[PDB]
């Protein structure tokens, strides 16, 4: 859900942005304010070099009491709980295609958090990897 | 999640569909196959009466081992929540648009079954009653 973002005070002022979970996202800000908007964007972006090599999305530490972190909103966050049980399931992506019924360029466009795709064809897709996705409130 | 649904035998011939959780969803089928699915719509076209009733929707009560069962999509199943946690926060409709920022045309797809809504819009919402939302994934 939230992944703890770690900030560095800057020797030429402001902040290094660095993600104890995900090497690839760094970035920087003037402010913290900056650096945590900045830490959104390297995130995100860092998650799409996991989808194309088809790579395991590592998933977050616990948080602590006094750190920063970055909530991936639910459509990034379903997507990443399907590339990671995808991954596992050890099935190829024109298997999956049939399984659902549908062409190939949507697998490509699930895959992908780039392309909008609706919540329910998302847990469709879980399910035939028998997988359950529900939802949780506080 | 999956709500609890009764078979009862019909005096008439078919079997009769029941809710334990929603007694105004009720329909019948001449097979258990056919008033399950039959069953379906009741539920959901039940629900639709509860959005504009302004009612809170009461939620599934425990499943055994042997029960049958119907499953709301994730789609449905957001705004449910969502429903129940804006009826009771004792705002308006004018006052959770102005919370996160959108026009009162957007709350009313929300709060609609028929209209499409993106699963991060309905976070955001839930986020401005209070609640946070995320996927559980077994």
């Amino acid at each position: 859900m939230r992944y703890p973002v770690t900030l560095t005070p800057a020797p030429e002022g402001g902040y290094m942005v660095s993600f104890v979970d995900i090497p690839e996202a760094l970035t920087q800000g003037e402010t913290v304010a900056e650096a945590m908007e900045a830490a959104k964007d390297a995130l995100l972006t860092a998650f799409d070099f996991y989808f194309e090599d088809n790579e395991l999305i590592p998933l977050p530490s616990p948080l602590n009491s006094h750190d920063h972190f970055i909530e991936v909103p639910l459509s990034v966050a379903s997507k990443v709980l399907l590339l990671n049980a995808f991954l596992q399931s050890e099935i190829t992506q024109q298997e999956l295609a049939r399984r659902i019924g549908k062409p190939k360029q949507e697998i490509t466009r699930l895959f992908n958090l780039h392309h909008a795709t609706k919540i329910d064809a998302v847990q469709l897709a879980a399910k035939a990897l028998g997988k359950e996705l529900s939802l949780v409130m506080v």
